[PDB]
DNA sequence: GAGCTAATTAAAGC
DNA sequence: GCTTTAATTAGCTC
């Protein structure tokens, strides 16, 4: 695929969802990225990637 | 059987 | 050329 680009903000709010929850129910997954104006499958894959940096610090 | 972690790959911006 | 990170893949597990 082509790589995502996110706005300051959609990294914001990412970021505090991983703040409070750092696994997301499918559902969870669906709303976060309906709100965001993201699709779920770029959501599923940032949270990956978060948790992967999340423990190497 | 989707969904998770690890190890990569390589594209994105400087 | 460099660093950060979005995306893919192989493997494991409930």
């Amino acid at each position: 695929r082509m790589r995502t680009a996110f706005t300051s903000t959609q990294l914001l709010e990412l970021e505090r969802e991983f703040s409070s929850n750092m696994y997301l129910s499918r559902l969870r997954r669906i709303e976060i990225a309906t709100y965001l104006n993201l699709s779920e499958k770029q959501v599923k894959i940032w949270f990956q990637n978060r948790r992967v940096k999340h423990k190497k610090e």
